[PDB]
């Protein structure tokens, strides 16, 4: 099935790992409004621009810019985001089977404050949980910063090498994923729901306070985390389609895929609301300081209110195998995604597929090795922060000025007619021609104006630091002027000649050649 495999790649991690975190650094409710108004103003918009291109197209990730030959750049932009996010993506998997290995046995061991790596101040004031994740598993108090980073460890690093070995057998040449997570899913929300005291943490998870709304950094996590957790902007979604019949309906994909998205991302908020509302009743404490806010939320909450109840192993061992299941199938993707574009795009490495394949594997493994390190959660911040961050917004953008100012909404409606039996109504043309544009512009704007650098706790990132993660993201963003600029150079003629034949479709040749251009009027521009 075509569907299956869209809903496993577009549900993953940051539907359980990233949405309860933002939502608990930003509040319960000054959240959810700027996600859901982005949702429907430019997320879905976005989802069937991109199944819809791919689809007609046939060509992959950077070979639909037949269209606009100028503007191609940004397929190799998508591609380096892509590469850039599995350096990181593969961690959170490899804690997950570390923890479902130490979750086998009777005595779980983030019970007590009576071991090894435990230090005088334990609650048991610091939880048990919180100094479990952060000396027993990740050895944090050996390090002082990012510059002092330390050997590897040997222990996570087993759990990487199972995970990029699984990743290349199954690349070298979705039902059971359809299924499990949701019923676990189902399971514990109703397990928390009966659970006293999480009335409480349903009341803060439904309640927005608006003076959170007046600044300019809930706005910005919103439309990140969408475009994170969409898929759009990575290219995946154009590959996908390339294979797929021409006479399907990507609408209703598209429109399904979203909704499940949500619902998935709004169950996730309220189990963990529940969760945090039953933890706080138990203790003494208020909710906002039942924990810390960082990227092992799930990791301290969930162990620390799921020791409580009886038979604790099963449902820890339920909850990891689902953490597993719902990230291999994107880890997956997103390799599968680069591996073919870049293999479509130079056809010299066509049929020595498996050696480029061991490359790219070899390649991920050992720039990942970074983050296994006893300071490891530093070089995991930085990436998180700056490897998707404000790239994937610009990259997405220039994909939908691209595809409707320089080609034609009209054209692609058209497109879109023949593919199908209908044509697209006045308001995906309206939202792809004028509002996803400009809502993504202001916001691209406002994320380079604000910087607010990233933070793990009490500890304040060095300048050095900060210049790497902007060369890092400039990196991929810098892909479409120079290949604009290398085209425009390899054309010849005189400048009118070059800009005809640089921001034509390549297929309006003979029409190019006789001397008209449809793209040098105005009712073209002005079309709507
Ligand atoms: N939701 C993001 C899924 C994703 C995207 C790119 C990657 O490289 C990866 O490993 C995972
Ligand atoms: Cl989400
Ligand atoms: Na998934
Ligand atoms: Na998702």
């Amino acid at each position: 099935d075509f569907l299956l495999s869209v809903i496993g790649f577009a549900v993953d991690l940051a539907n359980v790992w990233r949405f309860p975190y933002l939502c608990y650094k930003n509040g319960g409710g000054a959240f959810l409004v700027p996600y859901l108004l982005f949702m429907v103003i430019a997320g879905m918009p976005l989802f069937y621009m991109e199944l819809a291109l791919g689809q007609f197209n046939r060509e992959g990730a950077a070979g639909v810019w037949k269209i606009c030959p100028i503007l191609k750049g940004v397929g190799f932009t998508v591609i380096l985001i892509s590469l850039y996010v599995g350096f990181f993506y593969n961690v959170i998997i490899a804690w997950a089977l570390h923890y479902l290995f130490s979750s086998f046995t009777t005595e779980l061991p983030w019970i007590h404050c009576n071991n090894s790596w435990n230090s005088p101040n334990c609650s048991d004031g610091t939880t048990p949980a919180a100094e479990y994740f952060e000396r027993g598993v990740l050895h944090l108090h050996q390090s002082h910063g990012i510059d002092d980073l330390g050997p590897p460890r040997w222990q996570l690093t087993a759990c990487l090498v199972l995970v990029i070995v699984l990743l290349y057998f199954s690349l070298w040449k979705v039902w059971i994923t359809a299924t499990m997570p949701y019923v676990v899913l189902t399971a514990l929300l109703l397990r928390g729901v009966t659970l006293p005291g999480a009335i409480d943490g349903i009341r803060a998870y439904l309640s927005v306070d608006f003076y959170r709304l007046c600044e300019a950094s809930v706005w910005i996590d919103a439309a990140t985390q969408v475009c994170f957790s969409l898929g759009v902007g990575f290219g995946v979604l154009i590959a996908f389609s390339s294979y797929n019949k021409f006479t399907n309906n990507c609408y209703r994909d598209a429109i399904v895929t979203t909704s499940i998205n949500s619902l998935t991302s709004f169950s996730s908020g309220f189990v963990v609301f529940s969760f945090l509302g039953y933890m706080a009743q138990k203790h003494s404490v208020p909710i906002g300081d039942v924990a810390k806010d960082g990227p092992g939320l799930i990791f301290i909450i969930y162990p620390e209110a799921i020791a409580t109840l009886p038979l604790s192993s099963a449902w820890a061992v339920v909850f990891f195998i689902m953490l597993l299941t719902l990230g291999i199938d994107s880890a997956m993707g997103g390799m599968e995604s680069v591996i073919t574009g870049l293999i479509d795009e130079f056809q010299l490495l066509h049929r020595h597929r498996e050696l480029f394949t061991l490359f790219i594997v070899l390649a991920t493994f050992l720039l990942s090795l970074f983050c296994v390190t006893n300071g490891g959660i530093y070089v995991f911040t930085l990436l998180d922060h700056f490897a998707a961050g404000t790239s994937i917004l610009f990259g997405v953008l220039i994909e939908a000025i691209g595809v409707a100012w320089f080609y034609g909404v009209g054209q692609f409606s058209d497109d879109i007619q023949q593919m199908t039996g209908q044509r697209p109504s006045l308001y995906w043309r309206l939202c792809w021609k004028l509002v996803s544009p400009c809502f993504l512009l202001f916001v691209v704007v406002v994320s380079i104006v604000t910087f607010r650098p990233p933070h793990y706790g009490a500890y304040i990132f060095p300048d050095w630091a900060n210049a790497l993660g902007w060369v890092i993201a400039t990196s991929s963003m810098a892909m479409v002027p120079i290949y604009a600029a290398y085209k425009f150079c390899s054309l010849p003629g005189s400048f009118r000649e070059k800009l005809a034949y640089a921001i034509a479709p390549e297929k309006d040749r003979e029409l190019v050649d006789r001397g008209e251009v449809r793209q040098f009027t105005l009712r073209h521009w002005l079309k709507v």
